[PDB]
């Protein structure tokens, strides 16, 4: 089954250590609720090595399975630590307080592969433009054990 695809734009601005994340839109999510959709946000999660750093999340878009969002978000990161982070995109499902429900997931960064590694690497190549990117979501259990394997 498919879960979904996700838009997103990297930015990184060097001289300032400010890494800025534009969470664009969703397309074919999974279906989540019985008999229903689903009621998509987004979380954005620094790590490094899989170890949290700082979170943050979109608003929740209600019963849509193509949610558009246009919502932006900054990291203070420094030069010296790019290629020691990774930016970790996790699609959910809202439903209640609290309870995490995963769609599905997908990391940036340099221990990232393919087009996740692709797109990190414009967005260094890159400097001070914004790259957007799509990317296939992946099982968060599967996400998860990659942040752990260090290049
Ligand atoms: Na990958």
């Amino acid at each position: 089954e498919k879960l979904g695809d996700i838009c997103f734009s990297l930015r990184y601005v060097p001289t300032a250590g400010k890494l800025t994340v534009v969470i664009l839109e969703a397309k074919n999510l999974k279906k989540m609720d019985v008999g229903g959709l689903s009621d998509p946000y987004v979380k954005i999660h620094l790590m490094q090595n899989g170890k949290r750093l700082k979170k943050k999340k979109t608003t929740i878009k209600k019963n849509t399975l193509n949610p558009y969002y246009n919502e932006s978000f900054s990291f203070e990161v420094p030069f010296e630590q790019i290629q020691k982070v990774q930016v970790v995109v996790t699609v959910l499902d809202y439903d209640k307080i609290g309870k995490n429900d995963a769609i599905g997931k997908v990391f940036v960064g340099y221990n990232s592969t393919g087009a996740e590694l692709r797109h990190w690497s414009d967005m260094l190549a890159n400097p001070r433009r914004p790259i957007a990117q799509w990317h296939t979501l992946q099982v968060e259990e599967e996400v998860d054990a990659m942040l752990a394997v260090k290049k």
